[PDB]
């Protein structure tokens, strides 16, 4: 049994963009915009949903690029997070109650404050490349199994 979320993130050819979380899970870290998948919408329909409600953006296109799936110890639901990217953005960002966007420089990206998984897959999305992986945390700081695998199809 798992839970459907989103993650968008906009990457253009010097920069992304990223959110830093206000409040909620994963406040005090930066990350792309997304949320749970609701019932009555399709995964890329809540995709743009979410980006559209935390950044004030949408888009033309948006392209899957990867999967991930979550456990949290003593947490039955799985977390599956479906991980879009687009080059092409309508708007210009705007401060939400949930997210505070700003553009980083692709080797300026804040690792540090991001959910620890991102530095293994964040560079497979830099390097345009499709991935599933899989992270195993206890509590919100400690991956302790993770799988991570280059794919053809998301
Ligand atoms: C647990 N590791 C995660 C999880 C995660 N998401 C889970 C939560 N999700 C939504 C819940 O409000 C945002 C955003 C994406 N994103 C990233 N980069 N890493």
């Amino acid at each position: 049994a798992s839970r459907l979320y989103t993650l968008v993130l906009v990457l253009q050819p010097q920069r992304v963009l990223l959110g830093m979380k206000k409040r909620g899970f994963g406040a005090g870290r930066w990350n792309g915009f997304g949320g749970k998948v609701q019932e009555g919408e399709t995964i890329e329909d809540g995709a743009r949903r979410e980006l559209q409600e935390e950044s004030g953006l949408t888009v033309d296109a948006l392209h899957k690029v990867g999967q991930i799936v979550f456990e949290f110890v003593g947490e039955p639901e799985l977390m599956d997070v479906h991980v879009f990217c687009t080059d092409s953005i309508q708007g210009t960002p705007v401060e939400s109650d949930e997210m505070r966007p700003c553009w980083f420089q692709l080797d300026q990206i804040p690792f540090k404050d991001m959910w620890p998984d991102d530095s293994y897959w964040f560079p497979l999305l830099l390097q345009k490349k499709k991935f599933h992986g899989y992270f195993k945390f206890q509590g919100q700081d400690t991956i302790l199994d993770y799988t991570l695998r280059e794919v053809d199809t998301v």
